[PDB]
């Protein structure tokens, strides 16, 4: 439970900055590959309820490639579904871009 | 701003040695693609400019390994020491990196 908790903190923190570091505008070929991405995110996940729950829950909610924008408040609301699932405090997606700064800026 | 830097490094390098580690022991051929296809977006995605570049790079140069959990996670050892070795960092030991990262799941 321990491992398994510090394993999902450094996940979400990972998953954050990288959809807040997607293009603005990207590319058709680079929607395709954060496509494809989160498919591939979901399914090697390294816990078998939390990868079979997360693809799951991608098929409903498909990853809105479109935009940095789209893509991040997607991600925030996707961990919301798994917050809400685990019965823990809902985020609030109000400044979900500025929350998670790559540093890289 | 560099603490940000380093902050995601670290969750990003946690998630990574974990899901090797959770690989099967004896994946599927479509397993070992989903992983080859997977570490390939997992560099061109990485929310740091420089380090993007440099690590797709590193994973030309040395392919990940697909064949069991453990040459997977051995590679990965590997790859980030790679990078530490750039950075001009310490060398971990690779003797248990399994262990090191059980999912606790
Ligand atoms: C893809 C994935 C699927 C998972 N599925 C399950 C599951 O099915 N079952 C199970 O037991 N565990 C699951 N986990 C683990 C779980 O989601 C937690 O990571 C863990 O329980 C630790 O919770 P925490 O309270 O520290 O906060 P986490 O949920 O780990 O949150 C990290 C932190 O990010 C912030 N945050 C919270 N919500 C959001 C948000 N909506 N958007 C942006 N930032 C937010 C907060 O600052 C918070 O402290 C999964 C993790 C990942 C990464
Ligand atoms: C794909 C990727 C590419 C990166 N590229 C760059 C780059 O080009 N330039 C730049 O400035 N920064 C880069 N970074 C960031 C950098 O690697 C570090 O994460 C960061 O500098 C923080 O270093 P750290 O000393 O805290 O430990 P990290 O290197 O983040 O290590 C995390 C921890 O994992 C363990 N660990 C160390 N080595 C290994 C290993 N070989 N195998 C298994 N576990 C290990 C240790 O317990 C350590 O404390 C990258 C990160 C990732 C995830």
């Amino acid at each position: 439970d321990k491992v398994k908790k510090e394993v999902g903190r450094a996940s979400w923190k990972y998953f954050h900055t990288l959809l807040a570091r997607f293009p603005d505008e990207p590319t058709p070929e680079e929607r395709e590959k954060l496509h494809t991405f989160i498919g591939l995110y979901a399914e090697l996940y390294p816990c078998g309820e939390c990868s079979y729950h997360f693809v799951k829950l991608i098929e409903k909610y498909p990853v809105q490639t479109s935009s940095r924008t789209a893509a991040a408040m997607w991600g925030c609301h996707i961990h919301n579904k798994v917050n809400e699932y685990l019965k823990k405090d809902i985020y609030d997606c109000a400044t979900i871009l500025e929350d998670y700064d790559c540093g890289c800026s």
